[PDB]
């Protein structure tokens, strides 16, 4: 089990994400692997990440 992007604070909702956002974590279920945050730099957030919450798809808009 590899690492996932892990909300490093509270993102709130339509917030474009930035670095300081993501972190990466081995967590259970998977999310968006980690590999993927410099690529996620820029996108929105569709809902309010909690901090420590996981990353999923659905979360991100345009997001494939």
């Amino acid at each position: 089990n590899k690492a996932s992007v892990v909300a490093n604070q509270l993102i709130p909702i339509n917030t474009a994400l930035t670095l300081i956002m993501m972190k990466a974590e081995v967590v259970t279920p998977m999310g968006i692997p980690a590999e993927e945050i410099p690529k996620l730099v820029g996108m929105q957030v569709n809902r309010a990440v909690p901090l420590g919450t996981t990353l999923m798809p659905d979360m991100v808009k345009n997001y494939e």
